[PDB]
């Protein structure tokens, strides 16, 4: 499965590996439960090239502070482990794979 579960500790190490679309959100967010499905979408699609890293900003502050993250769902695309592009809210898996497709 493609969606992986990173903290602080493990977050470089996990986007380090290609294009990865990290998803910055919380157990208590509702918007978040409707992306993903989509995420899911996005495993079954884009698992070949793309690895997807959920981070729970309540204890990972530093690292959606490393970005300015202030809001969730956020998206942070990363390419051998530095951001290499942001997005925030709901995205259809069509936008989400162009997303991707603009760094394979």
């Amino acid at each position: 499965m493609a969606i992986v579960k990173a903290t602080d500790q493990s977050f470089s190490a996990e986007t380090s590996e290609g294009v990865v679309l990290a998803d910055f959100w919380a157990p208590w967010c509702g918007p978040c439960k409707m992306i993903a499905p989509v995420l899911e979408e996005l495993d079954q699609e884009m698992g070949d090239k793309l690895k997807i890293v959920k981070i729970d900003v309540d204890e990972n502050q530093e690292t959606a502070g490393k970005y300015g993250v202030m809001s969730i769902p956020t998206l942070l695309v990363l390419k051998d482990g530095e951001v290499v592009e942001t997005s925030v809210g709901f995205k259809p898996k069509e936008a989400l794979q162009e997303l991707v497709n603009k760094h394979l």
